[PDB]
C-alpha cells in the first residue's frame, strides 16, 4: 500500500492534477498543467490532448476513481469529460515549483520581448532592453498572469511601468524608392532588417518596396537605409503614430 513503487502495483504517471469542491465530495482529474492553463486561459485546446484521463478521479495521488452516479449526483451530469473541463477551469491545478518557474520565465520573457521590441520609451525614442523592463516588473512589484493571455496584461503593465518607465507602443509603415542599381543593396538590407511589405521592382528598373516597423526599429531602419541610399534613393512616409485606432476624442 504505502512507499508507492512504480514497479510493482501501479506506476501513477506525472500528469498534472486538478482538484475542485462540489457537492461536498472532492473530485480531480489527470490532465497536463501546459493545456490545462492554457484552456482556463482561453485557448481553443482539445480535451483529447488537455485531459491524459477521461474520467473523475478522486484520489490520483493514490489511484482512486470516482463513480459515474456519484458524478450525476454531484454535478448533474454523467459526462466525465464535461466535469473534468468545470474542474479544470474552476477546480486548481496542482504543479511543482519547476512548473510554475517554466511558465513565469516564458511568460515573462515574452512581455519583455513584445515591450523591448513592441515599445519605446520618452528618451530618444530609445529602445528599452528586455532586462530593463524585466528589472522594472519586478522591482514594482509586478506578478505576472499565468492563467492568462500576456496580451491581456500588457495593458496592466504598460500602465504600471508608467510609474518607473513610461513604455509606450507605436506602430509605423514605410515607402523606400531606390533606383536599379541601388535598389539591389537597400532591399537585401531591408529584407532581413523588418517586415518587408509592397515591393515592386522591374527588370533593371528601380524597385518600389515599403517597411514595417515600430516605434523603435525605426532608429535601426532610418540609419541603415540612410545609409544605404546614400542621398541617391528616395522615402515616403506611410502611417504615421497618431491616435486613430479605437478612440479619436472620447
Amino acid at each position: 500500500m504505502s512507499i508507492f513503487t512504480p514497479t510493482n502495483q501501479i506506476r501513477l504517471t506525472n500528469v498534472a492534477v486538478v482538484r475542485m469542491k462540489r457537492a461536498g465530495k472532492r473530485f480531480e482529474i489527470a490532465c497536463y498543467k501546459n493545456k490545462v492553463v492554457g484552456w482556463r486561459s482561453g485557448v481553443e485546446k482539445d480535451l483529447d490532448e488537455v485531459l491524459q484521463t477521461h474520467s473523475v478521479f478522486v484520489n490520483v495521488s493514490k489511484g482512486q476513481v470516482a463513480k459515474k452516479e456519484d458524478l450525476i449526483s454531484a454535478f448533474g451530469t454523467d459526462d466525465q469529460t464535461e466535469i473534468c473541463k468545470q474542474i479544470l477551469t474552476k477546480g486548481e491545478v496542482q504543479v511543482s515549483d519547476k512548473e510554475r518557474h517554466t511558465q513565469l520565465e516564458q511568460m515573462f520573457r515574452d512581455i519583455a520581448t513584445i515591450v523591448a521590441d513592441k515599445c519605446v520609451n520618452p528618451e530618444t525614442k530609445r529602445p528599452y532592453t528586455v532586462i530593463l523592463i524585466e528589472r522594472a516588473m519586478k522591482d514594482i512589484h509586478y506578478s505576472v498572469k499565468t492563467n492568462k493571455s500576456t496580451k491581456q496584461q500588457a495593458l496592466e503593465v504598460i500602465k504600471q511601468l508608467k510609474e518607473k518607465m513610461k513604455i509606450e507602443r507605436a506602430h509605423m509603415r514605410l515607402r523606400f524608392i531606390l533606383p536599379v542599381n541601388e535598389g539591389k543593396k537597400l532591399k537585401e538590407k531591408l529584407k532581413p532588417l523588418i517586415k518587408v511589405i509592397e515591393s515592386e521592382d522591374y527588370g533593371q528598373q528601380l524597385e518600389i518596396v515599403c517597411l514595417i516597423d515600430p516605434g523603435c526599429f525605426r532608429e535601426i531602419d532610418e540609419l541603415i537605409k540612410k545609409e544605404t541610399k546614400g542621398k541617391g534613393s528616395l522615402e515616403v512616409l506611410n502611417l504615421k503614430d497618431v491616435e486613430e485606432g479605437d478612440e479619436k476624442f472620447e
